[PDB]
């Protein structure tokens, strides 16, 4: 098993994975905010806040009371001062003709600032396609949802597959994988893995939470991706450090 | 069989399905307009010439341009004129809680004026629940994607069979699907058919093509979604009448 900063350097890393991967070893980092806030302000903050602490920040834009192009401006400038990258978690999951007009164009224009967008594989490849036509000439990346955290998932046995096969035959763009562990044997794949909490628990709309010991240790996950268990925090910047510090020692045991 | 306007009084029948069952009838138009285009004006002007011809129409409110909610405020005046329902084509995806946000929130307050959401049944029932903590007081329904138009589609077999268990334990707030077929036995819940034109065909980026008297006729659909087959010809109302006029004796033939 190779270091993040050794993966950053596999002859088929895609540069968008070889620059997150970097940054990770860098600032000994591999937490992933999802700063699930309705308030530009709020999200602007946490994002300086936390960037120290943060490899990414997972952005839901379309819950964002005050959207506008210059709140993701300002964001860009914090993601480039305290190095982390934008993910924003819209999960395309249309025909490959709708999803490139909802990623380049509509108010949000999600891929003039988004390093990493995500998708469902259910419509089959034609989502990946539309996509990359949009995020390959702007040199972006792309996550597929091959596990999902909540109850009553679907994406199971051969669907997973088919979102590792779809991700491996398409790499120019394809970079990981949101998962609940590792799901592909190929070192130059992300796996992000979102329902973590320190605590056992849930909330009441099927959402299952497990540690970032158990998916970065024992399932072999690479990020933990953490929204209420440091956004309901009351000290956000303590919550994110506690939950970086857990997911890098399970990093950095899972490496011996 | 039921007619149209029978199901509209079947006693397990949701109230925005009614309500469309009521005015399909009435008008004798079982067509979806997918208004698929960036700007405001022309969606209003295509909603105002074609608003006789259909029972509903269908938006991507994230690839409009030029988005405001006085747009979508011109566009319920002319639903309520012509009589038809909106559908936001949002396929929300994410779990419940996320779900919740985005179909209440943001820039766009999808819930304020969609008649009609859809959602992917992937993340389990959560979605649903989610939805449905908005949509229930706000008197909406929803749509659940049971099969997709699309090639390499994973909406198949065992995941059909979930989406129709999905929407039939969840009837207060599901009226019915986006499929290719009759996937319910049940005449209270609505089946809306994308991938459709008259002449054989596909695009570029995995979409199929099935014609009216497939879908409706041989298929047992109800309504028809077409997007390009309308939007890309030159005459529109046209376009939209010769739709209709197919959807709706696909209709009557299979009713005998
Ligand atoms: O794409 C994701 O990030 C995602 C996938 C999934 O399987 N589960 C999941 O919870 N998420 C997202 O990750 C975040 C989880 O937030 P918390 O439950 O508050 O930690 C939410 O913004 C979800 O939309
Ligand atoms: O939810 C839908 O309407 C949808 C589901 C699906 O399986 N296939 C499908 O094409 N659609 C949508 O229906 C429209 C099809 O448009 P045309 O291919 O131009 O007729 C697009 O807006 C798609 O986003």
């Amino acid at each position: 098993e190779l270091s993040f900063g050794a993966r950053a350097e596999l002859p088929r890393i895609h540069p968008v994975a070889s620059k997150l991967l970097r940054l990770m070893q860098k600032k000994e980092t591999n937490l992933c905010l999802s700063a699930d806030v309705s308030l530009a302000r709020e999200l602007l903050q946490l994002a300086d806040a936390l960037g120290p602490s943060i490899c990414m920040l997972k952005t839901h834009v379309d819950i964002l009371n005050d959207f506008t192009l210059d709140v993701m401006k300002e964001l860009i400038t914090l993601a480039k001062c305290h190095e982390f990258l934008i993910f924003e978690d819209r999960k395309f999951a249309d025909i490959g003709n709708t999803v490139k007009k909802q990623y380049e164009g509509g108010i949000f224009k999600i891929a003039s600032w988004a390093d990493l967008v995500n998708a469902h594989v259910v419509p089959g490849s034609g989502v990946v396609k539309g996509l990359q036509e949009v995020g390959l000439p702007l040199h972006r990346g792309c996550l597929l949802i091959a596990e999902m955290s909540s109850t009553g998932s679907l994406a199971t046995g051969d669907y997973t597959r088919a979102a590792v096969r779809m991700a491996e035959e398409h790499s120019e763009f394809v970079v990981g994988f949101i998962s609940g562990s590792r799901v592909s044997m190929k070192p130059e794949f992300l796996h992000l893995t979102p329902g973590v909490q320190l605590e056992a628990g849930g909330d009441n709309l099927g959402q299952q939470y497990n540690s970032p010991q158990e998916v970065i240790g024992k399932r072999g996950s690479d990020i933990i991706i953490v929204g209420r268990g440091i956004i309901s925090a009351a000290d956000r910047l303590e919550a994110a450090e506690m939950y970086r510090k857990a997911a890098w020692e399970a990093y950095l045991s899972r490496l011996g």
